[PDB]
């Protein structure tokens, strides 16, 4: 594990936070405890979840100083997150988890989150339309949070020293702004494309129908016949995947949802 060693990336994270004494922080990894200490001073009350035991110490210790924390002692995966009541995330996430976790954490909600990532991952994260970077994880998070990189942190914050950089990424979801129509639908749509992100959204469809309940000749059919429901829908399915904002496939795959039920 890698610890932040670093107070002065602590106390961004901590500041990038916007802390009230109304506010309930959720924490993910105990560490050395740099960052709990903040959390506690600033917020209502903390929230740290440990799958290591051996870290006892420093809760006792820290528990000693502060009333205002609480351990939960497990796997950060499998902790039934509707059972807690908190508004915000503030984390050195262990970079295994990165993905999992926040479709996790998106899904149950929150105000706001501050989370360390690893560098490429937070780049995945933020990045714009039609760049290199831009994939299913930009989409999936984007279409539900609003995303930026707050700090890019050295290998010398932390101890023992990894290989890269890390990133601090602010996420405050906004469900009203792409509105989805059908989160199951939409998540097999986006699985869909981006398996093959350099093709036109069609021919994306077709080659992984599998992914939507359909063979490649019932699907290359069906968009045929979308196709002609206007020109708009025309223009986007016709466009490489990789180049479509997420406004334009959150639309889309709205659009093709409501035309396949009506069928
Ligand atoms: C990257 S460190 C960050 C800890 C601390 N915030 C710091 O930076 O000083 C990862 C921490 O989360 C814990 N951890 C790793 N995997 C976990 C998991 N699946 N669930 C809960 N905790 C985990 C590790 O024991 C370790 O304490």
């Amino acid at each position: 594990q890698c610890f932040l060693i670093d107070k002065n990336f602590v106390n961004k994270a901590v500041e990038s936070a916007n802390l009230t004494k109304d506010d309930v922080v959720l924490e993910i990894g105990l560490g050395k405890g740099i960052l709990t200490e903040e959390l506690a001073k600033n917020a209502k009350k903390v929230y740290v979840i440990e799958i290591d035991k051996s870290l006892e110490p420093y809760a006792n210790k820290l528990k000693e100083l502060y009333n205002n924390i609480e351990i939960i002692w497990g796997d950060a995966l499998k902790v039934d997150l509707n059972k807690l009541d908190f508004n915000k995330v503030v984390a050195n996430l262990p970079y295994q988890i990165s993905s999992p976790i926040t479709f996790k954490l998106i899904k149950r909600g929150f105000d706001l989150a501050v989370l360390m990532y690893q560098y490429e991952f937070a780049k995945r994260m933020v990045a714009a339309a039609g760049t290199k970077d831009y994939g299913r994880l930009s989409v999936a998070v984007q279409s539900r949070a609003d995303v930026e990189i707050v700090a890019k942190v050295p290998p010398s914050a932390f101890y023992p020293k990894p290989k890269v950089y890390s990133a601090i990424v602010k996420i405050k979801p906004n469900k009203g702004k792409y509105h989805i129509e059908n989160e199951n639908f939409f998540d097999d749509f986006l699985r869909a494309i981006f398996q093959h992100r350099n093709k036109s959204v069609r021919k994306a469809l077709i080659d992984s129908s599998k992914e939507l309940n359909y063979n490649k000749d019932e699907m290359k059919k069906i968009l045929e016949d979308f196709l002609n429901t206007n020109s708009e829908i025309k223009n986007l399915i016709n466009e490489k995947v990789f180049k479509l904002s997420v406004k334009d496939i959150v639309n889309l795959s709205n659009e093709f949802y409501r035309f396949l039920q009506n069928r």
